[PDB]
């Protein structure tokens, strides 16, 4: 298992525009196009990201290109966030993947309210971190996906994804 299969399981793959769990225009593998309620705004963002006139649909290859660009962006945002970097560096390979997954899910770096969780992670207080991560809108809105990531932080294994 690795970061790409991981998120690939968590995000799914759709080749035609769709609305995420939040009602946002997205496509491919978790690729948020826009937060605007405008389909037109979404197709434009889509054409621009793709480099061609899509008409709202892409090929598998195109989806995977976006995905690669996106995972790369995430890692790099982490490396560049002053609060994320140290956490990320203190972690093992498996837990690092969970951090990437979560940041990817946010579509942004060092999201609001997880200072305490980060601190517990950094100190390797796994069980406590798990519990704390769970007191979050995140967990309540997408409990299944959040449970998988949380289990990954607490254990340092891929157990939560081995069976999907
Ligand atoms: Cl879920």
């Amino acid at each position: 298992m690795n970061i790409f299969e991981m998120l690939r399981i968590d995000e799914g793959l759709r080749l035609k525009i769709y609305k995420d769990t939040e009602g946002y225009y997205t496509i491919g593998i978790g690729h948020l196009l826009t937060k605007s309620p405008s389909l037109n705004a979404a197709k434009s963002e889509l054409d621009k990201a793709i480099g061609r006139n899509t008409n709202g649909v892409i090929t598998k290859d195109e989806a995977e290109k976006l995905f690669n660009q996106d995972v790369d962006a995430a890692v790099r945002g982490i490396l560049r966030n002053a609060k994320l970097k140290p956490v990320y560096d203190s972690l093992d390979a498996v837990r690092r993947a969970a951090l990437i997954n979560a940041v990817f899910q946010a579509g942004e770096t060092g999201v609001a309210g997880f200072t305490n969780s980060l601190r517990m992670l950094q100190q390797k207080r796994w069980d406590e971190a798990a519990v704390n991560l769970a007191k979050s809108r995140w967990y309540n809105q997408t409990p299944n996906r959040a449970k998988r990531v949380i289990t990954t932080f607490r254990t340092g294994t891929w157990d939560a994804y081995k069976n999907l």
